[PDB]
């Protein structure tokens, strides 16, 4: 059986066909429209009809992963930031009703975690994933196997942790990847915008790069400590583009989590996600 | 059918028999031994054998609620404070093996929440309870019924939230009841060191009492805001001795949660617990 997977992001819409054996075919990736003159829902419908034509599918199972706050049972966007305008109220089940009655919708961090966990073997039972990007997302897979999305579909909006009144910043406004980029630029990293150059510069011993990274990692670690004492997970995953840095990201963050926890507190191992691109495409089918 | 319920505290050991219709009989209240000359394990064995004789029970169902860190499946004290010396390694299942194979063991905040939830009808699927006392305890009951205790049985240690390096305090060191008593002294409330007199004075219009309460409630609300964006619960209960203040406690805390959340964020209703004494005795059977 062939499955259609679509992952709707702020900047990109990824899609692919997956078979019963999890082989991935016809991976496609386009720019997310402005959702004003050209509609996200039109792109989604074009992708589904495209694959249905190409694979001669009738009533395909379709999985949709999307940014924003998602009501999974309704298959509807409950809320979206102004990043994606006019997005609230978008109902993918209604949109594709003429093509298939088998449409599943998930928010993007939940789908990514479901995919990460389907494709990998982990020792821990309870796994929290924090995704660093424009903002910070969170998802938790619990002792009994499930991801709870909250009473109002707002579980684990961890970017909103640790509001500092004097500075008027949230966790994600200090600790997202976008915040690290702003801190680099203000620190004189002006020729390359790219976050990996900061890590390479630090690896070579450049003190200013190390100081920017450690100060930011300190703010990241503060957020992780809050998640630690609530969830007591067996493993904490860090995802998002910056997670391609692997242990070079972890070594800055992991030792500093201790700074916000009681003396000798044993906290969970911290690692980067392993599947970097496809995770939500697999997860949105689960 | 008769169940034996035992609640082991820092100062008291509560006990009772509960029947099929949740009627409570033969409530007993003794002082916790020093666990040096006379052993807690011996008192529990005595309580269980006493009730078995009196009610002519053979292999009774026994529920045990206890302070400290509890491995519910081993039925074992994983860690205990200095309050109760020598407690770690106590295994109530091994201790009572000769009397019954039906022994359940739970930590005291989890038991109290389960009892609170069995005896009442609430308007929410996901319920967090925060217990204010010497320190602050926490417990969370899920969308799917059960309580996740964490990978090392240390879930929901809300007292460790929000460590501030400059002030060297955790959440509970600012926001627990014992902290309010310290803040009464620091704030100039020379009338009394009793918490109910602080509230009385505030109701009478005392500006110093009002200021101590608002500043303290500000700190309480900061912690509730963190729990809110992680769990997105449908209801937050406040328990502990101070929760006797009912609406007069809630009215200081509830509106301040908004201060640590994004503009127009819709957060859970906040109420005080309803069962004041017996909850863990009911809960340890659940």
């Amino acid at each position: 059986m062939y499955y259609i997977a679509i992952d709707i992001g702020g900047t990109q819409i990824k899609s692919a066909v997956i078979d019963k054996q999890l082989n991935m075919f016809d991976y496609q990736q386009i720019s997310t429209p402005d959702n004003k003159s050209e509609l996200i829902t039109d792109k989604v419908y074009e992708i589904v009809t495209g694959y249905m034509k190409q694979y001669q599918l009738i009533q395909p199972v379709i999985g949709i992963s999307s940014a924003g706050v998602v009501d999974e049972q309704k298959g509807e966007i409950v809320y979206a930031g102004p990043t994606i305008p006019n997005y609230k109220g978008t109902n993918f089940k209604r949109l594709l009703k003429s093509l298939s009655p088998y449409v599943k919708v998930k928010n993007d961090v939940n789908a990514a975690l479901l995919g990460e966990l389907k494709l990998h073997q982990y020792q821990a039972e309870r796994i929290f994933c924090m995704t660093l990007g424009t903002g910070i997302g969170g998802a938790y897979k619990n002792n009994q196997g499930h991801i709870d999305n909250g009473e109002l579909h707002k579980a684990n909006e961890v970017g909103y942790l640790l509001y500092r009144p004097t500075e008027n910043t949230t966790f994600e406004q200090r600790a997202a990847t976008s915040a690290l980029k702003k801190r680099m630029i203000a620190g004189g990293f002006t020729r390359s915008t790219h976050v990996p150059v900061l890590f390479e510069a630090a690896e070579e011993g450049d003190d200013i790069a190390k100081q920017i990274l450690n100060e930011w990692a300190e703010d990241v670690a503060e957020g992780i400590a809050q998640i630690q004492v609530m969830y007591d997970p067996g493993l904490i995953l860090i995802g998002g583009g910056i997670s391609e840095q692997g242990d070079n990201l972890i070594k800055y963050i992991e030792p500093k989590v201790a700074h916000y926890l009681p003396k000798d507190y044993v906290y969970a191992p911290i690692q980067t996600t392993k599947s970097k691109n496809d995770a939500a495409l697999y997860g949105c089918l689960q």
